[PDB]
């Protein structure tokens, strides 16, 4: 599944909706911390619709769990990321992956 852990709060209130836009800044690393992706490093925040299934499942789930401001770091099981395939160049088969990821707003 999806561990989500604080690392700064958010307004503890405002949690995103199917259907509506969510606004963040992520960083995707591999279990030895090496980042394979990362909005921050585009100084472009990303944008992905909750529920259209445009992100992988661990995001989906977790995401919908942070309020609006939230950074948190996800843990996410192959399962719920790129499973038994992975991404082959860049995800490894199984790969559990970590994300970094803030909220920044919805819309």
């Amino acid at each position: 599944g999806v561990q989500v852990e604080t690392i700064s709060p958010g307004d503890g209130r405002t949690f995103p909706k199917r259907g509506q836009t969510v606004v963040v800044h992520y960083t995707g690393m591999l279990e030895d911390g090496k980042k394979f992706d990362s909005s921050r490093d585009r100084n472009k925040p990303f944008k992905f619709m909750l529920g259209k299934q445009e992100v992988i499942r661990g995001w989906e789930e977790g995401v919908a769990q942070m309020s609006v401001g939230q950074r948190a770091k996800l843990t996410i099981s192959p399962d719920y990321a790129y499973g038994a395939t992975g991404v082959p160049g860049i995800i490894p088969p199984h790969a559990t992956l970590v994300f970094d990821v803030e909220l920044l707003k919805l819309e």
